[PDB]
């Protein structure tokens, strides 16, 4: 009874879709994007996140924008069988989850993609077949490393608390996990994964990404996008 | 192909649909409104934003949808609802369109339901106080007087013979869409008699009676 209009390649669309799948909600999803053969240039050449906002229709209500869609889904579907991606607002765990979710959503993925195509010599194993100065790209990638180091320390805390492997903010899969997983998968697509993790660097994050890949929901909604 | 998600009762939805019909665009429209309490009991124009899906683009909000339809469908067969920006007629049409779109329809309808005494012939089977309703109704009368004077100018500029003019000229424009939908909603609420009719605002009265005869207006609304 749900209808979603989205673009497969759209970052925010991927987040919304993963949230739908995690919550075990039957949804009619329509990919408005046209085939590649009709576009003079692929999507990553022309991406505009501000112009590309998915739309959700649930009976009478019509909800634009991905974050609005996710919030509406989290507040509207309170059935006991449907999983919850967010802790109760009264709980002391909600601030942590919300902080990390905001952190991962603030990252400028469009800048990273743009920079990845303009400066392909900074990418490693970029999945593309293949403000504008390289110094700007260097800056934003170092900021990304700071955010990812914060994430690594949080994952280290989680690993300490575990003697049932835990996720980023706890045992339960949360919206912060959705944001982080989609973000890492997009970085992987761009080729910015090797500099940030792997080969003995950020091991907790590497294990996180691998575990995510094995997950049924994530694997059903994603993996086909990269290839 | 075009897809539209809207609410029949929604004011802005009505404007978007009238624009679609006036441009002769084939569109697939879905009424998402439910078949407990009526729509005029609960009103939030900000909550109910229509959405247009045109191939690969998704446009929320009615004004954005209308501007997009005008900028996109540039085929010579498809009529234009706005003059070109370079023209001296475009400022006039844009001013009047903004003037009509600025009106607080939500307030008028909420007050019509709240104060049934003020509606002469409603078609229903500090904002709450009556003074606010009277105040916004007087402002409405001022706006409609501006429209009335513009229509009087149209009458002066048109000869005895020939095609009768619309608000800003001879061609139907977006300002006409806004004005027609506004007048229709006022008639639904019962605020039409106060503003025109019975020798009151004759130019505006004739404008509305001419609107009702338009095939596109009668098909959509």
């Amino acid at each position: 009874h749900l209808i979603l209009y989205h673009w497969t390649h759209s970052f925010s669309s991927q987040k919304v879709r993963l949230v739908i799948a995690e919550k075990a909600l039957k949804c009619e999803e329509h990919d408005v994007s046209l085939p590649l053969s009709e576009h003079n240039e692929p999507w990553f050449m022309r991406l505009n996140s501000a112009g590309e906002v998915p739309v959700l229709v649930h009976g009478e209500n019509i909800i634009c924008e991905a974050t609005q869609i996710i919030d509406y889904l989290e507040q509207t579907f309170l059935d006991e069988r449907t999983p919850r991606l967010m802790p109760d607002e009264g709980s002391m765990y909600y601030p942590r989850v919300q902080h990390y979710r905001e952190l991962l959503d603030s990252l400028p993925m469009d800048a990273y993609t743009h920079g990845c195509i303009l400066h392909p010599e900074l990418t490693v194993d970029s999945m593309i077949p293949a403000h504008d100065n390289v110094k700007y790209l260097k800056k934003i990638l170092d900021e990304l490393e700071k955010v990812l180091d914060q994430v690594e320390t949080e994952l280290q805390r989680r690993n300490e608390e575990t003697p049932n492997q835990p996720w980023l903010c706890g045992e339960s899969f949360t919206l912060a996990d959705v944001s982080l997983a989609v973000t890492l998968h997009r970085l992987k697509f761009l080729g910015f994964a090797r500099r940030n993790w792997g080969h003995g660097k950020r091991p907790n994050l590497e294990t996180y990404y691998e575990r995510v890949l094995k997950r049924k929901t994530f694997n059903k909604v994603l993996g086909h996008v990269n290839n």
